């Protein structure tokens, strides 16, 4: 069937003439609401969120780990990264890597935790290992950027990650206190005022993860706590046909606003 959320949604991507994928899973009832649920869209930024939830499961075993120091170099810096570029020639730690990455986008933090887990095929690994068959991680910051269309390097379905998000931020993926630290990062970004957020009511608490990157690829995924009930993961992912395009967080605000008019 069409929903007239779902309707609503084409309406929505007809008018920004590029492609959008949605994923809503209402925790309250586990329903799910979907709009190109099952295609695949680059995750730039998203997959960040992969990376460092990896690094808290490795540290569930090793109590120290998240206070190990990495080495910063100056070749190690790439193209976003205010944070890492302030500890050049020094360290960061795996916690503070995985906070720069999480809540600055700093993608030189990115590629630390990516090598802490022996490359990218170490971060789809971990989502494997928590039932995520669909997700992939093909390459570093920055070249996992590229969003080329049709190519599936570096993508997911918005299905898939949306339940990951759950498992991971409400369910039992991580341990306790690695699943309370992911959600205390996700809810303290910088960067999602424009994005999810904004088409929510003010009231309600997200935690959320940016992305952005060639072909004018858009994305947010974010777990809600609404004022009043259980729960929502909702993931918002778009991408345009020309390499150049600009970026268009409006419109996941925009299919965040219709999502929340459907519940
Ligand atoms: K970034």
């Amino acid at each position: 069937q069409t929903s007239a959320v779902q309707q609503k949604l084409a309406a929505l991507e007809k008018s920004s003439g590029g492609r959008l994928g949605v994923a809503l899973i209402d925790t309250a009832d586990n329903t799910q609401v979907l709009y190109r649920g099952d295609e695949r869209f680059p995750m730039c930024s998203t997959s960040k969120v992969m990376a460092a939830a990896a690094v808290l499961k490795q540290s569930e075993t090793q109590k120290q780990l998240l206070n190990q120091p990495v080495e910063i170099k100056p070749a190690d810096l790439v193209n976003y990264n205010p944070i890492a570029e302030k500890h050049v020639n020094g360290t960061m730690t795996l916690a503070e890597l995985s906070a720069a990455a999480l809540q600055y986008s700093d993608n030189t933090a990115m590629n630390k935790l990516i090598a802490q887990l022996g490359g990218p095929g170490g971060v789809t690994a971990f989502a494997r290992a928590i039932g995520d068959e669909t997700f992939r991680l093909d390459r570093t910051e920055p070249t996992l950027n590229t969003a080329i269309p049709g190519d599936p390097r570096d993508t997911t379905t918005p299905r898939a990650m949306a339940q990951t998000l759950r498992q991971l931020t409400l369910g039992h993926a991580l341990g306790e206190t690695q699943r309370a630290q992911l959600v205390t990062w996700l809810k303290g970004n910088t960067t999602g005022a424009a994005s999810i957020r904004a088409g929510l009511p003010t009231s309600w608490t997200v935690g959320d993860k940016t992305g952005s990157g060639d072909y004018g690829t858009t994305n947010d995924i974010a777990v809600i706590w609404p004022q009043g009930r259980a729960p929502l993961v909702l993931v918002t992912y778009f991408t345009q046909p020309q390499q150049n395009a600009e970026s268009r967080r409006d419109v996941l605000a925009s299919a965040a606003r219709i999502i929340a008019e459907g519940l």
